[PDB]
């Protein structure tokens, strides 16, 4: 297991424009297209993404290259970032992924928030973290997928996904 593979059976894979669990307009693995209610706003997002007219449908390859970016944005992210850059650093590899999970989803700011779990995993108290992340919106919103991310932070194995 890596973080493609986590990442493509936490997001699934649609090849038509659909709408995310928030109800904003995405396609592909995950890929958010804009937040705007205009499905029109979405198509030009759309096309502008991939460099074509897309009539609000793309390719596997397609798919596959915008999900390739996103991750690629997102560790980039985390290394920039003041406040993540050393929780990454101090984490091992399963961990890690975990970590590039949250941010895939919820922007470098969202995770940036959660300011007493960081501190916690820092720390390598994971029992305790797991109990703190779990007190958020997100685990709210998206509890099978919480579970899987916040598992993963406090075994540091992929069992959740097995
Ligand atoms: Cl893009
Ligand atoms: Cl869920």
């Amino acid at each position: 297991m890596n973080i493609f593979e986590m990442l493509r059976i936490d997001e699934g894979l649609r090849l038509k424009i659909y709408k995310d669990t928030e109800g904003y307009y995405t396609i592909g693995i995950g890929h958010l297209l804009t937040k705007s209610p205009s499905l029109n706003a979405a198509k030009s997002e759309l096309d502008k993404a991939i460099g074509r007219n897309t009539n609000g449908v793309i390719t596997k390859d397609e798919a596959e290259k915008l999900f390739n970016q996103d991750v690629d944005a997102a560790v980039r992210g985390i290394l920039r970032n003041a406040k993540l850059k050393p929780v990454y650093d101090s984490l091992d590899a399963v961990r890690r992924a975990a970590f590039i999970n949250m941010v895939f989803q919820m922007g470098e700011t969202g995770v940036a928030g959660f300011t007493n779990s960081l501190r916690m995993l820092q720390q390598k108290r994971w029992d305790e973290a797991a109990v703190n992340l779990a007190k958020s919106r997100w685990y709210n919103q998206t509890p099978n997928r919480a579970k899987r991310v916040i598992t993963t932070f406090r075994t540091g194995t992929w069992d959740a996904y097995k």
